[PDB]
């Protein structure tokens, strides 16, 4: 009864995660945010999961402070809150599995929030082939 499924629990509560932010949507999702797949070629997948952090980090980081999706609402408000909390919590999961310290940003094209999480959560699925066949 040991083990050897080194399935990573951190691959399945992140997948989860990102549904949950799917199905949330708000103005924020406009936004365009800088691709990391539009440059890959030496990169491995160590390198794939800083790139994406170092993404979502400039977002939740300058949008939160900016009065974009803050609104005037107070419905909008919090709303806005929890979102940058789901950001800020898969953004530690990933650089966490990683455990890189130099991890310079290189340049790459543009993408939107939106179309940012699909591609992503599908490869994440994609790479998601392991014990969990």
């Amino acid at each position: 009864e040991a083990e050897a499924h080194k399935c990573d629990i951190t691959l399945q509560e992140i997948i989860k995660t990102l549904n949950s932010l799917t199905e949330q949507k708000t103005l924020c999702t406009e936004l365009t945010v800088t691709d990391i797949f539009a440059a890959s070629k030496d990169t491995t997948e160590k390198e794939t999961f800083c790139r994406a952090a170092t993404v979502l980090r400039q977002f939740y980081s300058h949008h939160e402070k900016d009065t974009r999706c803050l609104g005037a609402t107070a419905q909008q408000f919090h709303r806005h809150k929890q979102l940058i909390r789901f950001l800020k919590r898969l953004d530690r999961n990933l650089w966490g599995l990683a455990g890189l310290n130099s991890c310079p940003v290189k340049e790459a094209d543009q993408s939107t929030l939106e179309n940012f999480l699909e591609r992503l959560k599908t490869i994440m699925r994609e790479k998601y082939s392991k014990c969990s066949s």
